[PDB]
């Protein structure tokens, strides 16, 4: 039970300094506390509290929003659709995507390929493309339509092999996979940058370039989920950029409003702008809330915020390095097997020994703990099964590093004392 | 600057439900500002809106309390998950007030982000329900035609717009659909009450072809918002009840348009005298004042997935939420909209039931529509009918109301808030744009 939060900490009811290295759910990126935040989101609700997105009019609080997101990723980006949550954001990626393929005159792409242990939401549709098979475990889920292959996880499926070579081959199990559904019937193949909720999932460095290639060679989209990796979390305002790739289609949530208001929206390609716009009729999708004009205020001043402050550019320059480096120093411990992250997220393997590697009979109940102990210590970290993790805001500081390892350290340590 | 935000929103901004180039010439209309039953648009015109904006302005716009509770709730944390949660969190309140005012066996309540993701979830555990009760075969849903119930990849196989599905093969596994009750617009000649029942019994048609064993539930809206405002023959909603006994299925009405006191009553369920198992409310629930949305659940289906099924809501959302809820029973809104405004609004709009062009009024509560038609007496429809409301949408922004076309059925919600006076502007605004219509024709 908390009482307050700012910045980087939380108090419970008891005093109880907490750092919450989780961001609360990813998105906290300002931190928590910055009342610019909700001034603006009382002051918007005064003039406009809501009006219809689109239907009949719009409104100014999503056309700056509209602009300051086709601005933050002009590129290729310059069109944003928007809606409720970040889920119902991979909704409209799917079926527009569907969409697009028919006015090109080829219904029958209409296959979108996620990955096992992929999250893209909690809708039918999105639950359908996300391999948790947690998600998918009532009877019917996995839609048709989708289709799911290997996850480049190079410590819990293949230790051994060349990370390098482990790359290269998971992405071809997307070259895989076209040749036995066929290519005509692929609309396009969805990730995330970096599977978030799936455990902090890192591809070597060989698996994007590959994917690459594979959607070249072939005619299907890509749709890279930012919706955890989005603002910041990758050092870059979005992964994709951190992994020099040029999506089409982008669900963004989150962080969008750094996680203080219900917000979501698709980025859109110049490619498949083009097809929708001209050439096109009627896009019977569409969404009450869709650029609600209260969140759409909050977020665009979220991101006001951070490029104005330059709060993600500090935090992949000065402070993503620092994080990511300290965090490797775990790694000759006891208790951890690889020490994995990129930018502003990271995590830690928790495995029974080092040289001769073996893994625990249910490592969840172990993860399930040293959080637990975590916080009693006063640090937040999810646990996913033995894995676990940070994705901490990125207004940490260098100092607030210095705390997060020691404090992590710590963890460690009294873990592995319970086993022994 | 207009001029300017009419190019930038176009330029990168996107727009639910719109061709997307046929309106990146001719400007989007910009709304600023707004209070009451009123809006303003860039170039300062004034605005009477009937129609909630959109289904939800049950408040009326401008109302402070609500920013007041969402400046403060935003001072505590967002989210509220099972760790850690900010002490007297609102989400607990809104659940305990959005059992009071719910037709009493709904005593549970599941929040979600929207009201498409809630007839997600409800088609989720629909069939976790039956599964649970060894029934796992029992996995059709069933809607009508023009219905709408979402826009999800769930919403829009479950909805009866036919234009969503047409674009590939979407309705996905386990939806079929049925006849809608459009007693003008199917059978005009038809006893109003046998169409009723013969659209209702449509659907012991349906179970008779596909297996009661396959048949999950059954869902319609109240009264279809959007599609029209299609009000079903006094006779069809009883008949529904019956059909759902025998055949062992569980009822989904769909309470995100018609509740919170859009028909007069606080809900839909309440004036038709329905007890439905699952109830997504979403439009209202909030005023529109903020994202949310969620499912009742009917005590019965509640002890099985909740009960030995223990598995399978944003807070400052769930805050502004509450006390919208809160506001509307303790001021009477609902109450008076239905039993002082609604009587009146109910007998004012059949008037402009006979202007030259009018076919049908129809309404309950705060929503009702009316029929373009080509002759009266002679009984015409019009060759792309949707043309016509085209226009007449036009007529009635530029004489300062918005009315809504859906084909060529004009449609009205206008806040609950509206007052005895400004019916007869909306009414005059009305029977203004209908004559001006009628020109640009005859
Ligand atoms: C990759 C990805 N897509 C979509 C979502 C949707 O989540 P939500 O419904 O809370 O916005 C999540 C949120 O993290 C996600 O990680
Ligand atoms: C019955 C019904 N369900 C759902 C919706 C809308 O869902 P959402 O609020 O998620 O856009 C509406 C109208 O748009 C509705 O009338």
């Amino acid at each position: 039970i908390i009482t307050r939060a700012e910045g980087c900490y939380l108090w419970d009811s008891d005093g109880n300094q907490i750092l919450d290295g989780m961001a609360g759910l990813w998105c906290v990126n300002i931190g928590y506390g910055r009342k610019e935040l909700a001034e603006v989101a009382y002051r918007q609700m005064q003039e406009l509290p809501y009006y219809n997105n689109f239907f009949q009019c719009s409104h100014p609080p999503a056309i700056e929003l509209s602009r300051l997101l086709s601005e933050v990723t002009p590129k290729h980006m310059n069109h944003v659709f928007f809606t409720g949550s970040g889920s119902d954001s991979n909704d409209t990626i799917l079926r527009m995507v569907r969409y697009y393929w028919k006015l090109l005159g080829k219904p029958y792409k209409k296959v979108v390929i996620s990955r096992e242990n992929a999250y893209h939401g909690s809708t039918v549709a999105g639950a359908s493309l996300s391999g948790m098979k947690a998600m998918h475990s009532h009877g019917d889920l996995p839609i048709p339509g989708i289709e799911h292959i290997e996850q480049p996880y190079h410590f819990g499926r293949a230790p051994d092999m060349d990370p390098a070579e482990f790359g290269r081959q998971a992405a071809q199990a997307l070259e895989r996979k076209i040749d036995e559904i066929g290519e005509c019937n692929v609309a396009a193949f969805i990730a995330e940058p970096i599977q978030g909720a799936g455990g902090v999932i890192i591809p070597p460095d060989s698996y994007w370039p590959e994917i690459k290639r594979i959607c070249a060679e072939r005619d299907i989209l890509l749709i890279v989920d930012e919706v955890i990796t989005g603002f910041g979390r990758l050092g870059t305002w979005f992964g994709s950029q951190y992994y020099d790739l040029q999506p089409d289609l982008m669900p963004i949530a989150k962080g969008l409003s750094s996680g203080y208001m219900p917000i979501g929206g698709v980025m859109v390609s110049d490619r498949v702008a083009k097809v929708v716009i001209e050439e096109g009729g009627e896009f019977f999708h569409g969404y009450t809330y869709s650029g609600h004009p209260v969140a759409a205020a909050v977020a665009a001043e979220n991101i006001r915020i951070m490029r104005d402050e330059g709060i993600i550019e500090r935090a992949g320059a000065e402070i993503a390095p620092y994080l990511q480096a300290r965090w490797r120093e775990l790694g000759e411990h006891p208790l951890v097997g690889e020490a994995r992250g990129v930018g502003m997220v990271a995590a830690l393997e928790l495995v029974k020994s080092k040289q001769p590697l073996e893994r625990f009979e249910e490592p969840g109940k172990v993860g399930s703990l040293c959080r637990d102990l975590s916080v009693k210590n006063g640090l937040v970290m999810r646990a996913v099964g033995g894995t676990m993790i940070i994705s901490p805001p990125l207004v940490l500081s260098r100092e607030q590093v210095d705390e997060l390892i020691d404090k992590a350290r710590r963890t460690l340590d009294e873990t592995h004392k319970a086993i022994g």
